[PDB]
């Protein structure tokens, strides 16, 4: 598995078995693991490794796990930043996944935001 790490809060990402995320700093929690798995040729899935759950950024900004697989919104594509770090952009509304500092998680279409940085790293 990988840990997907916002660079300027130092929070992972967490989707919690009730179907919410959010981010977290505890390198022990049980929910931060993920899988990156490809879909088609050029975009991939975020999956919970312990839960089975796609992470998803729906139209209206927020952000949750579904195991829907016919999901349109949990399709991303991972970009290069420079410096080890990604944005990672959901191909169906253009928005970038932000981790904020009150630990809360949307998704922003905003390029410039600091939030939307993150580094992927092996567990």
């Amino acid at each position: 598995p990988v840990l997907l790490k916002s660079t300027e809060t130092g929070q992972y990402l967490r989707i919690n078995p009730d179907g919410t995320v959010d981010g977290t700093r505890d390198r022990s929690d049980q929910h931060i693991q993920f899988q990156i798995s490809p879909e088609g040729g050029g975009e991939v899935l975020l999956k919970s490794t312990e839960t089975g759950q796609y992470l998803r950024i729906n139209p209206d900004g927020t952000v949750d796990g579904t195991r829907d697989r016919s999901d349109q919104h949990i399709q991303f594509q991972i970009s290069p930043e420079g410096g080890g770090e990604v944005l990672l952009k959901s191909t169906e509304t253009g928005q970038y996944l932000r981790i904020n500092p009150d630990g809360t998680v949307d998704g922003t279409r905003d390029r410039s935001d600091q939030h939307i940085q993150f580094q992927i790293s092996p567990e």
